[PDB]
């Protein structure tokens, strides 16, 4: 599969990511079992990264474009869009689905 998208709490429905904006968000990764490996709250620093750069993984490009500014959404990401069959030594095991906690703070 690619990315489900599940609102969690609703933006303004109306300014989505464009190709080229910087996405400022805050974000909690955690393995399918619920195992959190990657958090930007928990460094208190919004991540930035821009839309169409593939500084992201592919479930990220078309999930948070998906998002109004000022969402919250989970993205649920199937292993093709995401670290694949090798994965991540030692944080993302191979062919893993991936939960994202993602708040769409600003876009920049």
């Amino acid at each position: 599969m690619g990315v489900q998208v599940e609102t969690i709490s609703p933006g303004d429905g109306r300014t989505f990511p464009k190709r080229g904006q910087t996405c400022v968000v805050h974000y909690t990764g955690m393995l399918e079992d619920g195992k959190k490996f990657d958090s930007s709250r928990d460094r208190n620093k919004p991540f930035k990264f821009m839309l169409g750069k593939q500084e992201v993984i592919r479930g990220w490009e078309e999930g948070v474009a998906q998002m109004s500014v000022g969402q919250r959404a989970k993205l649920t990401i199937s292993p093709d869009y995401a670290y694949g069959a090798t994965g991540h030594p030692g944080i993302i095991p191979p062919h893993a689905t991936l939960v994202f906690d993602v708040e769409l703070l600003k876009l920049e």
